[PDB]
């Protein structure tokens, strides 16, 4: 099916997912000079103290660290958000080289990777109903640059060997996502979509300005994962990112000046 190869990559998605050429597609380039400070934005609130991770899964496109969202534990609110958004999972997008990998770009600058913490609007009951609403999801995006190692990411890195191929999963409890956040919560926000099929336009994007630093060794291990399933020819899981899409009739707002 869809993927990131020459014959099933981003340029092919529109054939089965026409919304790929929609009016609010993601990711987008963040023109820092065109972005405008928005005083109407409320303080951003990331409350991950009671987060309960459960499992990590290689879905053949990336790997998801899943959380128990049956109760209001890890939640995101404030900022441009109305109501409470519950954390369901996080994953990354990365490249084959340090010079590429992120989906969103800043003044056309591409980072080595990008972390996506996915949340759904609790006023819709569950994730399924949420993705049928224009404000159903909120994704917190964080850029990754190569430099010093990120201590809080190591536990994720060391379990990847157990989920090398598509379909494989492993227990992953007691992981604290607070260890993946940068110091500052300054951010840019705009209305967008899922960056992979089905590309649903139900997302409020909140992209942090400050990137986190991860070591070359850590990202190198991300690149050892496979897109393929067990027993199939090896196709390294790299460059699983979608390029910037037309901003069209949208404005990116900044939480700072
Ligand atoms: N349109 S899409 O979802 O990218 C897609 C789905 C299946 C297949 C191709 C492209 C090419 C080979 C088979
Ligand atoms: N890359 S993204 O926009 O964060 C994204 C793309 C697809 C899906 C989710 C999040 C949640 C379930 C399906
Ligand atoms: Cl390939
Ligand atoms: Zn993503």
């Amino acid at each position: 099916h869809w993927g990131y190869g020459k014959h099933n990559g981003p340029e092919h998605w529109h054939k089965d997912f026409p919304i790929a050429k929609g009016e609010r597609q993601s990711p987008v380039d963040i023109d820092t000079h065109t972005a405008k400070y928005d005083p109407s934005l409320k303080p951003l609130s990331v409350s991950y103290d009671q987060a309960t991770s459960l499992r990590i899964l290689n879905n053949g496109h990336a790997f998801n660290v899943e959380f128990d969202d049956s109760q209001d534990k890890a939640v995101l609110k404030g900022g441009p958000l109305d109501g409470t958004y519950r954390l369901i999972q996080f994953h990354f997008h990365w490249g084959s080289l340090d010079g590429q990998g992120s989906e969103h770009t800043v003044d056309k600058k591409k980072y080595a990777a990008e972390l996506h913490l996915v949340h759904w609007n609790t006023k819709y009951g569950d994730f399924g109903k949420a993705v049928q609403q224009p404000d159903g999801l909120a994704v917190l995006g964080i850029f990754l640059k190569v430099g010093s190692a990120k201590p809080g990411l190591q536990k994720v890195v060391d379990v990847l060997d157990s989920i090398k191929t598509k379909g494989k999963s492993a227990d992953f409890t007691n992981f604290d996502p607070r260890g993946l956040l940068p110091e500052s919560l300054d951010y840019w926000t705009y209305p967008g979509s899922l960056t992979t099929p089905p590309l649903l336009e139900c997302v409020t994007w909140i992209v942090l300005k400050e990137p986190i630093s991860v070591s070359s060794e850590q990202v190198l291990k991300f690149r050892k994962l496979n897109f393929n399933g067990e027993g199939e020819p090896e196709e390294l899981m790299v460059d699983n990112w979608r390029p910037a899409q037309p901003l069209k009739n949208r404005q990116i707002k900044a939480s700072f000046k």
